[PDB]
């Protein structure tokens, strides 16, 4: 089997991407944030505290003839940005782009933090990291990809995120028309539950490539590119007037600037992020200070190849017995 679904930016900055997902019988379509940095499929629901719902579409398990309470199971998750959610669990039929999994754990939110409430466009998350990170207790649950894997023509999914445009998540096949050149594959460590890999270096603009190992995670659920402070300083030093602002929470730059590209290494291959992809616009409406798309990971504990980096590539998440990641230009 295969599946193919379009993923769409939630706003004009590509702050996140939403993909329609069919849950239950008859189908209830929710727009979920596909997150290769986490492993829970959770949704706004008829159980979510009413004051914490503000425009989201909700899953109502009582209206699904295939929903079943997963008795005794609870979940609770906290993300790297400080947001969180928790609740109980149903199993139900879940379909993405024509690919159907029966008995998928659908984590129904009883509580969500303010950042979720305030984002009316995101009806929940669909985790695509390794199932060892799934938070359901006392019986940990499998991701949608893990459940679908055996049925797929090939045990893979691909992320093809657009810059200020829709893109595609495919399951079970690699669309050879969606990229240019060849795909370069690189080793993955699953030790922390992430799609963790080691970039071979970077360049700023037209500068020379610096060969250096940068361990990090491929994370579709993180907006920006978070890298070591040395690398990030070298980038922003090429932008007149750019500075790190403690009051804003990262590097800002004059909105009048033209940003240089940023290149990252994948083995001997190179993925070029155009400068425009690194512009996240005014820090507040009407400001002439703009927020940068490359930020320091120093306070995170891990480097994160988020959407800024991934959207410059066609990315293969290879879930074979020994997982690997593939990157191609496009």
């Amino acid at each position: 089997s295969t599946g193919s679904a379009t993923t769409t930016p939630i706003d004009s900055l590509d702050d996140a991407y939403i993909t329609p997902v069919q849950i239950g019988t008859p189908a209830q379509t929710l727009n979920l944030d596909f997150d290769t940095g986490s492993s829970d499929l959770w949704v706004f629901s008829s159980e979510t505290t009413a004051s914490e719902v503000d425009g989201q579409t909700i899953y109502t398990p009582s209206k699904s003839t295939t929903a079943k309470l997963l008795s005794g199971a609870t979940w609770s998750i906290s993300y790297g940005d400080g947001s969180s959610s928790s609740g109980d669990v149903y199993t139900d039929t879940v379909s993405v782009g024509g690919l159907t999994v029966t008995g998928q754990a659908v984590e129904s939110a009883k509580k969500v933090s303010s950042s979720f409430t305030e984002d009316s466009t995101i009806d929940g998350l669909l985790g695509l990291a390794f199932s060892t990170l799934n938070t359901v207790s006392p019986t940990q649950q499998k991701t949608f990809f893990d459940n679908a894997k055996a049925s797929l023509d090939s045990p893979v999914f691909t992320a093809d995120l657009g810059y200020h445009a829709p893109g595609t998540y495919n399951f079970g096949f690699i669309d050879t028309t969606a990229y240019t050149g060849s795909i370069t594959y690189t080793a993955v460590s699953t030790k922390q539950g992430f799609w963790e890999w080691t970039s071979t270096g970077y360049a700023v603009g037209s500068g020379t490539f610096k060969s250096t190992s940068i361990d990090g995670i491929a994370d579709t659920g993180t907006t920006l590119l978070y890298l070591p402070a040395t690398v990030v300083s070298a980038y922003w030093a090429q932008v007149s007037g750019a500075k790190s602002s403690s009051s804003v929470g990262g590097y800002v730059f004059p909105c009048s600037a033209t940003l240089p590209s940023f290149t990252f290494g994948v083995g001997s291959a190179r993925i070029v992020i155009p400068g425009d992809y690194i512009d996240f616009g005014p820090i507040s409406t009407g400001s002439s200070s703009c927020f940068g798309g490359i930020q320091s990971s120093a306070g995170i504990g891990i480097n994160i190849f988020g959407d800024v980096a991934l959207k410059a590539a066609f990315v293969v998440f290879n879930g074979a017995t020994t997982p690997t990641l593939g990157f191609a230009s496009k």
